[PDB]
């Protein structure tokens, strides 16, 4: 669900906005500087979630498009060279590109979950402290729930992308073995 994730990202942007406005209306002596740190950290993390969603959707398009190329080759062989071996090699080339683009996804995912965990600990401590403004800390707590949910969906998306890549590798490998059998 691109749409559902984008509704959550959109909602996360409004919460970030509301949080920041609630922050600037505090007096200079309400730990307003301290709270400002975590609010900005939530903004940086939202940016990385946004960036991750863009690359995920691109990678997912390339996989779906490569799956259609492999299918076309499988049907071409059913309805039956040289131009065939160039197609197979080019499919392997595209696949290799997707593999390293998915390597950036895993890098960013790890850093994103690293930042989310350190924020959970910070906000965990803030929640025990009573003197901290109730409304703003509620919006900070709500935003953390938003970012965590987004990260959770993107994690499952990334795992399916790693999964489909291995499926394409096996499927293009089967096409290679069928072709070397015919050459015999």
């Amino acid at each position: 669900y691109t749409s559902l994730i984008h509704s959550l990202i959109e909602e996360s942007q409004n919460q970030q906005e509301k949080n920041e406005q609630e922050l600037l209306e505090l007096g200079e002596g309400e730990a307003r500087q301290e709270l400002s740190g975590i609010v900005q950290k939530q903004n940086n993390l939202l940016r990385q979630i946004e960036a991750q969603q863009h690359l995920l959707q691109l990678t997912v398009s390339k996989i779906k498009q490569l799956q259609a190329r492999i299918l076309a080759v499988e049907r071409y062989l059913k309805d039956q060279q040289d131009k065939l071996y160039r197609e197979v090699a080019l499919i392997r080339a595209q696949l290799q590109k997707i593999e390293s683009e998915t390597l950036q996804l895993l890098h960013q995912q790890a850093e994103i979950e690293r930042e989310l965990n350190n924020q959970e600990q910070e906000i965990g401590s803030l929640k025990q402290r009573g003197l901290i403004d109730g409304p703003l800390l509620s919006g900070i707590d709500q935003q953390q729930n938003n970012l965590k949910r987004a990260i959770e969906a993107q994690k499952h998306l990334l795992q399916l992308t790693v999964w489909g890549i291995k499926q394409l590798q096996a499927r293009i490998l089967a096409v290679e073995r069928y072709l070397k059998d015919q050459q015999l």
